[PDB]
């Protein structure tokens, strides 16, 4: 206040307690969540309530073993829930884990813009829950309007 | 309409069928053109009739072998051309292949902050484009004016 | 000038000459500063001199040798410097070099939303900064205002 009424989110992350495969979130640590037009939904989304063109991005840390999970890339995907609609994928982004290499930590960076709906919203999909790395500043999630 | 006149732009994959080594892209799928002052030009590059700032990305992803590419570096490169001038880069990344893994996919993002003149326009090389992975959400480019 | 008072700045790699871990930069290259209230200081930090959210960015390459640097991941972090603070970190990137495959370039790329004070800043951290290359296009950092 008052320095912020644009809309915008960063968000960190969380290990799931649940079978998973979409990643969980929390406002805490760096957090932003800027005013009521954006929130974090459980979910765990990003629910936006005006439309228009955003940026939206993610960042997934993992730490890997190749011969252990060989199945065989590990793949971030970034996708879209919009209301009464299907869902979508947004953007996707692999890394090989490459059987045999040794718990290789490794980083996605997930970018782009995108008009989403009132209403809204947009959460990260994992092939890989487990080995997700909990930062911190390694594992994070958000949003600015253009 | 209304909810568009920002500049901006994304825009997605698609192979080659000529030898390359510049990537193409097409309006389908997700894809953003705000107004028609961008313009996907083939090209393909992106096309601003304003000048200014803009935040610029790509992300390419990739799959690949080590021992079959030996060469040796994937690099993806954003790259420039003003009106009646030479061509620039303004982003590299690399990423390895490391001889001799197997068809690992692997991505890149790139992104930053550059001046635009009008008439503008910006274009994505790289060293491999058989390898590249065409998606969905998998390889991408736009732009947004600040 | 008129065409630049936003807030915004993109700054290029270069190598220190100083037992490091923060990486240097330069105003040179495809460089953006766009006005007084950013700056580069040295630092090398970019330090800003309104409140407010910003996009923040960085990325770096870097050439490795799993069997020589083996320690054992590479890792890039954004801090954060905000006056009369003790520094925190943002975002960071792991990538692993992976035990013993060779000099291998890869890449990372750091980026989201936060809040900034007047008077700032922010910097990037390397595990490995003798590994770190420099360029053209391949190691850069920067933010603008939301």
């Amino acid at each position: 206040g008052d320095q912020n009424p644009q809309i915008a989110a960063h968000v960190i992350s969380e290990a799931s307690s649940k079978t998973t495969s979409v990643l969980q979130w929390a406002e805490k640590g760096y957090y932003t969540m800027s005013n009521n037009l954006v929130t974090l939904e459980n979910g765990k989304q990003l629910t936006v309530k005006r439309q228009g063109l955003y940026y939206i991005y993610a960042q997934v840390t993992f730490c890997s073993n190749r011969e252990a999970s060989s199945q065989a890339p590990f793949i971030a995907s970034l996708c879209l829930k919009s209301p009464g609609r299907f869902e979508r994928i947004l953007l996707r982004a692999a890394n090989t884990h490459s059987s045999a290499k040794p718990c290789g930590q490794q980083s996605i960076h997930l970018g782009g813009v995108f008009e989403l709906q009132p209403g809204a919203s947009v959460f990260v999909n994992v092939t890989d829950p487990s080995q997700v790395s909990h930062g911190t500043g390694f594992t994070s999630f958000g949003l600015l309007k253009l």
